RNA sequence: CCAUCUCUAUGUUCGCCUUAGUGCCUCAUAAACUCCGGAAUGACGCAGAGCCGUUUACGGUGCUAUCGUCCACUGUCAUCAGACACCUGCACAACGUUGAGUG
């Protein structure tokens, strides 16, 4: 079935996280090179007990050895990279509140410096990290609840990006996530010679390019979304949906919509574009 | 170009009008008593971007004969609009007290020669900052004479989405105050509630980042005599999370903007 | 040296002394983790429960037979069921936490190879330079550089012990960084001091105000020493109210 | 006369500092072009005021040699000093947000997130030039105002004096000290009666002292500790600072450690003084 | 909402306790040992003034994959049809109701 791994600089609540995983029901352990230990945790796999592990300065290995252990993987349990982290100031505060002894800086380093040295040694495993959830602002009560759910959803499904334009005359869809209007932008019914020519039309699309100013918004919007996009990825939405609102498909400038479905698609997104209003009712 | 000046009695919030300058995009500088302000006007002429400036009593130059020398030094590249504003004296008497009106009254006399040179004199005690500003917008910036009422709504998805609007924004990604069982019944309008949210840094990040966007298309939206405009925000439970966000966006417009409303339709029920 | 193990707190306690430790080690993994441990050459302990325990303790007996003696095993084992066989019988020790608690546990000092050969006292002290420094002490520490509540008059009246006051302090990280390093300093020489006939040992902390800005510091220092287990009582010299 | 300049990370809330200067009485000008600054100093010369100004991030030179060339244009009779003020990105944003409105440039150029990040570069020249770097990372809007009162004579703090003063537990402890550490943990080679009459500053004993490398390791961690908040102590302007190490006999033990410490600052470059009072004769 | 007292950054001075060890016919290791004055402000305090009636018993699922496809028109309040998902005792103290209690 599955292998889970935890990581992050203290304050990550990697121990608060380990609580959540037995609550999850995965197997629970503290610290070891355990390079050949997952073969014997394969005994855990014989018992059908999905697994969970944590890594820290205490469980620190050689990056070569960290990935040598990734190499020594019984595939039956598939490790799922989960790391957490936050700004030095807070992590420090949190560790401090704990009487947890230390980052074990035998070098007699200070703690703030220790926080810095730590990110370096946690850098090889934090670059291999796959799910990264910051803990910077959550008190012990707030960390656990968010964690319960995020961990709980555990959805493999990625996000099918959906772009859509419509006509308010019929109205605004019911299934989108974000609702934008651009009636203010140039009109296709304007130059009614082009009014029949849909917005998708290439020469009409040449008239769309004219307004690089509109293209400002294209970029602006493009970015606006980008900002929350990473944020969005963690949740179990199977698909992200967005609605663009015009009076008709002509003004839809689904070109733009498709240039944003193509711009996000250039970024590498799963655009599953739709122009439902264009299609027959 | 357009050149502003600001003057008035101490405690009249000339600074508020200097802050109002930047809302209209104007560069400004604090406490410039120099008559090389014209030299400053060259630097601003090289920029060629309209700006503004004010006059403290420190700026009061003992010789207003020197004040007209400066305006003579001031070039064609800019045009001086004399703004003078003394609030109800009681308001002025009331205003100074925070974290008499006679020692101050002396300096009003000192400002009396330039207020005679003032294009206008305006009591700001009653005019709301946004309203007086719009007045200052319609007086100097010729703010268009149309009335685009602004509306802000907070709702929940399960109850649907109010049709009467141009904009909607989910916030489910923003951190939820419901994690706390004590504040789960606590409504969004509640101040303890405000706290969980305010503490969440990112929240504040969506607040103005988001506000930014609205502004980006706001001048483009003003035209077309939009009789009205509405924007809404939604939460899985519109009762708590979305309220502070829509309310936070609403205060920006109350101030920077004008004709904004607050509509928690989700809880408007009974 | 090696050991075999509110059992979690106890585990916390073993590494607080200095024991590298680990939780939930399957039995066959112990002789193998005693090879890794041999790399460490440091005293060790591990906590094992029923979920980890095998249906047959023959695996445990075989592991104890295969256990590297280079590391000397030690065994330990409850509470009243209101407050809550084959190898708990093998446990040389059996201890009850039904009413026994953290300082009482800090038992482990006598249970540890260490034993009470002498008594040592931790008496933590707060004072202001305005009346004068302590009549006598061992260590002294200005704390003025730390953020000061005097800034906010809201708390100006309230002393440090006051929780509202504690709060102003808590947000300030430097405090935590200052409180953390300091603890350590004392940790470093505490053993040598411990290895002495010194009857008592009194640190003292000074903020000019002499109340709000320092007592808390020493109260946080007093609660860390109490968690460690060392006898700890404090005297606000300014607040004796004489 | 005196001259002052303030700047820092946008969100430093440097604005309150203006009010702080205005409460002191300094003539406060804001967002002034750098080109106009030197003339400003000249007109201020007969103004007879300790000059004060704030450097807007908006006042970004786009010419670092020219920016250095205006700071150099500075005329006489006015004494410059640079104030910096920064804090955490996270802390700043909330504060920035508190700015009801602001445009850190980033107009069709960036989102707030990295305006401060590029600012770091824009301010790097300023931060280099900085003379009194400060942070408001935690001061709340109400508690920061009171922090501003910290301003005090650069002349008094101008003294970096710090002292290492031996004393004798037998006789007592000094009335003057901020850090006092008993340190009677390290061995007493003085217990050896042959070594007992070795001097308070005996040079031969240093081998016995070296023999207790664990006593010399002590020093390492001791330093390590001391330096942690030494910059924080710099703020006080306590014209001098005081650190005392005592021993019942006194110098036969303490005089050696301090010596090393003083040296440790005869290399770092700190004004250290070593007066062994225990080594005092009626 | 109190003049006007009193308490709330920096720098100046203040001696002895027979316990352990290097005399000399009386000066040495560990334990026991406590006091003020000179230049910021806040807190109170008795110079105005001001007076909300004071209040303090108990009630709310709000936790999250399709979809409600006329809003009808011709210049909309459809939540309401649900898949149903289940529910750590200072941040940490609401908004309704209610004790209790004068303006």
């Amino acid at each position: 079935m599955v292998l889970m791994i935890v990581s992050g600089r203290s304050g990550s609540g990697k121990s608060v996280a380990l609580r959540a995983l037995e609550d999850m029901g995965f197997y629970c352990v503290d610290n070891l090179p355990v390079v050949l230990l997952p073969d014997l945790a394969r005994t855990l796999a014989d018992r059908e007990i999905s697994a969970a592990v944590s890594i820290d300065v205490r469980n620190m290995p050689s990056p070569e050895i960290f990935e040598q252990a990734m190499s020594n993987l019984p595939d039956a349990f598939s490790p799922q990279l989960l790391f957490l982290d936050a700004d030095r100031n807070t992590l420090i505060r949190r560790y401090s509140d704990t009487r947890r002894l230390h980052p074990l800086s035998s070098k007699n380093l200070s703690l703030e410096s220790a926080i810095d040295k730590e990110s370096d040694l946690l850098e090889p495993l934090r670059s291999r990290a796959d799910l990264i959830v910051d803990t910077s602002e959550m008190s012990v009560h707030e960390l656990a609840e968010m964690l319960r759910t995020r961990l709980l959803g555990k959805r493999e499904r990625e996000l099918t990006m959906v772009f859509e334009s419509f006509g308010f005359k019929h109205g605004i869809p019911i299934d989108a996530d974000y609702v934008f209007d651009v009636r203010f932008l140039p009109n296709p019914h304007w130059d009614p010679k082009l009014r029949p020519m849909t917005g998708l039309d290439k020469p009409v699309a040449a008239f769309l390019d004219r307004h690089t100013e509109v293209h400002n918004f294209i970029y602006q919007t493009r970015s606006y979304l980008e900002l929350w996009l990473p944020m969005l990825e963690t949740n179990n939405r199977s698909y992200l949906t967005v609605a663009i609102g015009c009076t008709g498909g002509k003004h839809r400038s689904v070109y733009i919509a498709e240039q944003l479905a193509d711009y996000f698609r250039s970024r590498g997104k799963n655009v599953q574009s739709r122009h439902r209003t264009l299609e027959k009712r």
